[PDB]
């Protein structure tokens, strides 16, 4: 019915708190971890090369950032994505597989594998159900990364990364002067709104979080601990960009 534009170019930011470890002071006395700072990520997406009547290609560069911060401090986390998928299905065609920035056109109430880019492996996305975000009817969907249906940290994803610090450096306890090796894990959970016409996703909630620990189930010092929504105005614009999408399939649908 459809192919996803060649023409997709946005820039999103989904606010919100997080606990985080302060990356200057990685050679300090002590590791440094500030409890309930104001965090802003920020995702911008380009189309790139390979891209023609069959695949597209999208860049995507993600930043999370205290906001208590100017712009030559506070960054806590960057990623670059890069992905091709097919133009009809939004499946992925550094080997991404299932969902991983949109949604297929006419959307089901059903469960899609959604590519997590740090598990580099996808995850159940759970249909939760239908809810109106500004003016438009979405579907919800749920995807969680290391945590079980309950919510409980079950199989969090190890690195491939490890830290070697003193004990006292850490601040755990130990031994005087005891060297700790401690790897790092990585565990999330998002919501996805969605519009079931085109599959764009138009708001997103996500709760990431990531620390060091000798063992899986026992996190000993957070690295990041954040919770972040699609903040108003980046909602405003993906509903816009679907619903313009929506106007132009009516036309040659039914
Ligand atoms: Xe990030
Ligand atoms: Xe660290
Ligand atoms: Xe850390």
């Amino acid at each position: 019915i459809a192919k996803i534009p060649l023409d997709i170019d946005t820039s999103l930011v989904s606010d919100g708190t997080a606990t985080a470890f302060d990356p200057d002071s990685l050679v300090a006395e002590r590791f440094k971890i500030d409890r309930d700072v104001p965090v802003a990520l920020q995702q911008q997406m380009s189309v790139e090369a390979p891209s023609n009547a069959d695949v597209v290609t999208f860049q995507v560069g993600t930043t999370l950032r205290r906001t208590d911060r100017q712009q030559d401090a506070g960054l806590l986390l960057a990623l670059v994505d890069t992905v091709t998928m097919n133009r009809n299905t939004a499946e992925a065609v550094l080997p991404h597989e299932g969902l991983t920035y949109r949604f297929p056109f006419d959307t089901e109430k059903k469960t899609y594998p959604f590519f997590d880019p740090i598990a580099q492996k996808a995850f159940d996305a759970n249909y939760d159900g239908e809810e109106d975000v500004n003016g438009l009817t979405t579907y919800r969907f749920v995807q969680n990364v290391g945590y079980d249906a309950d919510g409980k940290l079950a199989d969090p994803i190890k690195y491939s990364a490890s830290v070697t610090a003193r004990a006292e450096v850490w601040g755990v306890p130990g031994e005087p002067d005891e060297s700790i090796t401690m790897d790092r894990f990585y565990a999330a959970s998002r919501t996805f709104w969605v519009d079931p016409v085109s599959g764009t996703i138009v708001k997103s909630e996500e709760h990431g979080y990531q620390y060091y620990a000798r063992e899986a189930l026992k996190p000993e010092v957070t690295y990041v601990d954040f919770k972040v929504t699609t903040n108003e105005e980046s909602v405003e614009s993906q509903v816009a960009a679907a619903s313009d999408e929506r106007d132009r399939i009516a036309l040659w649908t039914r």
